């Protein structure tokens, strides 16, 4: 049942099982998936940067044939000339990635299944024990009332709160949520990090929102990560200069609300 | 093929056998799925009241990893302190129940199935047969052009109209009229029964619907459901008090809406 | 695995099987599913006019139970009296037709798959490998900044460009794309064909860009079609008329966007 749902890669698996006999603690696994909330593009800026910078390989490929909804989120095709010349496939792989320093860790991403939530975890969970996997992270936005002006909250969650140095609410699932879940319930430690990203930057990029994930994650997992950080530290400037501009040109109600919310967030301590 | 679809609780299962063994006329079965057109949640006011005042128990599990697809209908997680909590399972289910008297009866709801409707309908058949089934009714709310000032209207359908005391039109299809469809091919009795709800209110709940829902089942079951008859009996009272007031107090074009509909209602009959 | 997703008709089948003894070159297939963008409803005219107006039979019947999401596009049911009397299966077909010639041809059709496009491009390649398909040809419209006033423009595409006697794009992908784009990785030889319909005329029906293409596919397959090409261009009439009174009667905008358009139009070529 859920072992259909994926195939190794033995060069990947190779590798990743000489990581294992050299390093006893086991490895990392980040995971975020495109297709839920993700205010400020926050979790979807951090998978651009790892897998456009740093070195990886395949591990275990999924069967998205059979995960993704096509007609949904349609897969691009390259028109080329008179004919097609190429297809993205909507993949969804865990990767064997290196940080700046050359420690190995894994990356779960691609588009968040649309079906089969509970036998896609369980797969998960096999390959979390296949693997090593010492800890689990995932990461998005979620969009709040805070100002762009103070800077990004996040809301550390799961076994290992802790990593990262009163609320009882129903939150719409997402695939990396259950996997959580369902991880967390098999006795493996799983963190969380969500960015509070302000309601009116959250549907685009909001490269602060990124960094600051980033840097929480690298905290809690200690994995070494200048590079990106820089790259989001000089996105964030410009970002910022746009937001400024954007507010202190439009709607008085769009400064009163910057003010407003500003107001929120210095009463709270 | 559809047998792979559900599972059978030996418990219920025993308890469904021995109703089957001490009455030879066998099971009436109501079943209402979440996902179609239900004008005045009609028929999610009667599941909801069922499954919250009657004791029941699960006969048959039906596999919702399969059948539901979750980025488009995406079930709660909950979130205490810091980790997630529970999960709501969005299951569909076969469940035993007993009406006020204690009389056994089957009910048949959660979300409806996304996909497969046809193996859905041929597993939802041997089920019908194996639990001695011998009536199944489907119920919901169709928005029409009355008033909400005049007695809510029904259509009932199917082979057992007989049982509820000119017309050829095309109807998008449902998880539950494709399973009446195919029940009824198969020789087995179905009825339904449509609340005619006014437009201008089908978008929440509306109690009388239901209520006059409940009273065609209930009399064309034999089921006896009175402390349910009484609830929403007294939430139509509130319902019908807020619409009032509405009307009362909007747009001339609002008042000559309703003032019009009930015309074309008086002179009809 | 592909091979699950369809069965065989064996009088279709044998009827092929007869064709292919008789002549080497073998059949042309058409194939057009509703579901993507398809501006003017190009493709869905002809797929019309072919399946009402020619002799046609099943040869091989797609599984649309595994394949289309029933509640993302819900089959009609139809209701007579009192009860459901039919249902509008959303049949999945390649079907063996005469054009006005009596010469066959093959013709695949009915709603794009949702889901499983990769083992779906597999098995219509098995079948086109079995009944001796020598060309595939899709066909629809895509919205363009053009005239209304001055002839359809066509993109056609694929390996057999020359038979319809400076560019690289991405394009969503659909399944009909997905399948041509497989067939010619395994050597099978496609063609396409594309109307150019104008964005403000491409949400109805537009008979001249059926037409154009009609006869695009007509010249590069050799099938006769002189019933079908009438009653389009019969519809193309109409709707020219009916598209002049619009836009005369309209807007000044509107009138400066037609001869904007005429103006970028005569100024290429
Ligand atoms: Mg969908
Ligand atoms: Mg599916």
């Amino acid at each position: 049942d859920p072992q259909d749902l994926y195939t190794w890669e033995p060069k990947g698996l190779a590798v990743v099982d000489m990581a294992l006999a050299q390093e006893s603690a086991g490895l990392v696994m980040l995971y975020h998936f495109d297709g839920y909330i993700d205010a400020g593009e926050t979790g979807d800026q951090i998978v651009d940067q790892v897998l456009d910078s740093l070195p990886h390989q395949v591990v275990a490929r999924f069967d998205h044939d059979r995960l993704v909804d096509y007609r949904a989120r349609r897969p691009l095709l390259t028109f080329k000339r008179d004919t097609w010349s190429d297809y993205e496939e909507p993949t969804i792989e865990v990767r064997l990635v290196q940080d700046a320093t050359g420690a190995p860790f894994l990356f779960l991403s691609g588009p968040e299944p649309d079906v089969e939530w509970e036998r896609f975890a369980a797969a998960v969970g096999q390959i979390v024990e296949r693997l090593g996997v010492r800890l689990s992270v995932s990461f998005h936005g979620i969009p709040m009332g805070v100002p762009h002006t103070r800077p990004v909250g996040i809301t550390p969650h799961g076994s290992r709160t802790d990593l990262v140095p009163f609320e009882e609410a129903q939150v719409p699932g997402s695939a990396e949520a259950l996997v959580e879940y369902r991880l967390a319930q098999a006795g493996h430690d799983v963190l969380g990090v969500a960015a509070h990203v302000p309601h009116y930057v959250a549907r685009s990029a909001y490269p602060d929102a990124a960094l600051t994930v980033l840097e929480a994650i690298t905290a809690a997992t200690g994995l070494v990560l200048p590079g990106i950080a820089h790259s989001l530290r000089t996105d964030a400037h410009r970002t910022q200069t746009e937001i400024d501009r954007q507010i202190q040109e439009g709607d008085e109600e769009l400064i009163a609300l910057v003010q407003g919310l500003e107001h929120q967030y210095d009463a709270a301590a």
